[PDB]
C-alpha cells in the first residue's frame, strides 16, 4: 500500500484544478519563499507564490530529502505536482506537525536538537540573520540582506 | 570620534525628519522597509515598506551587533531612534558600501567569503535547506522553514 | 580529533632512520633548506642547502599556525637522517598557485583576512637598526618595516 | 657647496668603470638583494649583484630611488642616501649610496629597545613593525594559504 502522504496526492482532492483565493481560509504561513497551507487534516501543501514565481529552499526534491532524513521517516515529505491556477507547478507536501516553536537559543534545548539531528545525519546550525555580499576594490562587506546566512560561530 | 556616533549626534540627523524630503534618496524597499542613502557615508534602514505600511516574528537593528561581528567593525552598524514626522522610530544605520554585488552562486568566492567570516569568528550559509522545529506532544519536529540551517556537512 | 599532523609526526614513517639517497626523488624544492613530499598531504623543511629572518622552524610553525589560522598548518619536529636528530618544519601540502599581491585588489582582500586573524602583512619594500655610540641609525636591510603610513 | 655624499659619487673613485673584483676586498656583506661596499671611508654603496654574482617584486628594496627617500626620513638626514647611477664592466646600473654607520645590530627583541626605536621613527613620520617571518601566498579553489617563502612579511598585531 501507498504511504499515506502519497494517498493524500493520488486524492482527488490534491489533483483537482485550484484557485489560490479558494484556499485562503486553509492558508497558515506565507512570505518571500512562498505559501504554506493545511489542505487536509494530516498534511500542508507548500505552494510557490510570492504573494508570484536565489529563494530559500529552493528545490523540493532536495528539501523533502532533507526533511525525510531530518525526522527520520522516509514517508515526512513528498515533492508533487499541483495544477495552481491553471498552470502546473511543483509543490512540497509534508506531515502536518500541530505544536509550537521548539526555543533553540536556550542551551539544553540547543544541544538536544542537536545531538538528535546528528545522529540521523544532519549538521544543525542556528541562524543569527540573513545578509548580502558586496565588494569594493577586492574588499568583502556584509550589509543587511537575505543572501546568505550569518551566525555566530 | 566614531563617524557613525557623530552622523547620528549630528543635527541632520536628530531634526524631526519628514518622509517627504529624502524620497529623492531612497535606494532601496521592500516589505523589511526602506533604506536611504542620509549621508555620502551612511545609510538609514526605515521600517516602512514599499507601501508604507509600518517588533515580533530576526530583523530587529539590536543585525547591528552580528553587522559589526560580521565585517569585523565595531563601528560599522548602529541601532539607533530617528524622529519620523514627529515620531521616534528605530532604524538601522549602516556604512553606505558602493560595490558590486559579490556572487557566491561561484564556488571559489562561497569559499573565499566563507574562510573570511570563520576568520571572524563568524559561520556562513547558504540560504538552501533552512528549517524550523517545532513541537508537539514532547517530541522534536522538523519541518520547512528558517530557524535553524540543515546540512550534511 | 587527533590531528592530521600529529598522527603523521608521531608514525614510523616519519620517525624511520631516514638516509638522503632514499627521499632524493621526493624533493620539490631546493635553497639555501630543501622541501620533500613524505606523505600525499604534507611536506618538510630540512636544513640540508643546496649542507646547512628568524628561520627556525619552532618559530615559523608558530607564525604560519596564526597566520592560517590553523592550529594544526603546521609542526617544528625531530627526524632523524644519516643518524643526525634534525629540526625540522612540516607543513600541511597546498596544491595551488600563487596569489599576485602586486595587483592592488588582490593585495588588500590578502590584508583584510590576514588582519582578522591579528596577523599584519606588508611588502617586503624595510631596514635594519644599528646604533653607533649610543645613537640610533637606520640603514637598508631586513629587520624591520619602515613604512609612511 | 654639496653634501658629502654628493661629493663621493661626483669623484673618480665611483665615477670609474668598476670591475667587481677590484672591490672585493671592500666588501661587508650579500646576499639575495645583492652586495654591500665600503668603497669610501664614510660610505657604502649597494650592488644589485647577488651573493652568487649573478643578478623586480621578487626581491626586497627593489627601488633604490624609494628606498632613499625612505632612509632619508627615517634618519631625518637628506644627505644619508641617494640612489646613482655606477658603470660596472662598461654597463650602467642604478645603486644605493648610504653613510656608513660603525656599530652593532640593536636589539629590537627587548622592549624598551623596541619602543625606543618605534617612538624615535614616530616622531619622524616613520611607523614601524617588527618582522615575524616572511611567507608566500598561495590560492586554491577561492582560499588563500600562508606557506614558508619570502614574498611578504608576516607579524603578529
Ligand atoms: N509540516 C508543517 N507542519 C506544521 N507547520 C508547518 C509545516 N511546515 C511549515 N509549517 C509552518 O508554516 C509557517 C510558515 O509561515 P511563516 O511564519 O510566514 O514562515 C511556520 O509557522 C512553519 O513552522
Ligand atoms: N550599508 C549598505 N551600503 C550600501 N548598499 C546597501 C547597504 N545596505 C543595503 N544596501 C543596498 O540597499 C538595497 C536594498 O534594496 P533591496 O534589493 O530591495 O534589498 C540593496 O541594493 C542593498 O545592497
Ligand atoms: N606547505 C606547502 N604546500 C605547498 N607548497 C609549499 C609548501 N611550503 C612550501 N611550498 C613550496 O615549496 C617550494 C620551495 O621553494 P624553493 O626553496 O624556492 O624551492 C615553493 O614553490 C613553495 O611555494
Ligand atoms: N649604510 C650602512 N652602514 C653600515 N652598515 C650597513 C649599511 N647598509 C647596510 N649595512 C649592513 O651591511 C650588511 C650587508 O648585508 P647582509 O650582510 O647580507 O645583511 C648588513 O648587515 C647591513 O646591516
Ligand atoms: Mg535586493
Ligand atoms: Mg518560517
Ligand atoms: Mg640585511
Ligand atoms: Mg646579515
Ligand atoms: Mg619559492
Amino acid at each position: 500500500q501507498p504511504a499515506a502522504i502519497e494517498a493524500f496526492i493520488n486524492s482527488p482532492e490534491f489533483q483537482k484544478n485550484i484557485r489560490m483565493r479558494d484556499i485562503e481560509k486553509n492558508k497558515i504561513g506565507s512570505g518571500s519563499y512562498g505559501t504554506v497551507y493545511r489542505l487536509h487534516d494530516d498534511f500542508v501543501v507548500k505552494i510557490p507564490v510570492n504573494e508570484g514565481i536565489e529563494h530559500r529552499n529552493s528545490h523540493p526534491d532536495r528539501v523533502s530529502k532533507y526533511l525525510n532524513m531530518a525526522n527520520d521517516d522516509k514517508n515526512f515529505s513528498r515533492s508533487a505536482i499541483m495544477n495552481i491556477n491553471g498552470k502546473d507547478v511543483t509543490v512540497l507536501v509534508s506531515k502536518y506537525i500541530q505544536g509550537q516553536e521548539f526555543d533553540v537559543e536556550d542551551e539544553d534545548n540547543y544541544r538536544m536538537a542537536e545531538a538528535l539531528l546528528k545522529s540521523r545525519g544532519v549538521y544543525m546550525h542556528d541562524i543569527n540573520i540573513l545578509g548580502n555580499i558586496l565588494v569594493k576594490e577586492g574588499v568583502l562587506f556584509f550589509v543587511d540582506g537575505d543572501q546568505i546566512v550569518l551566525s555566530q560561530e
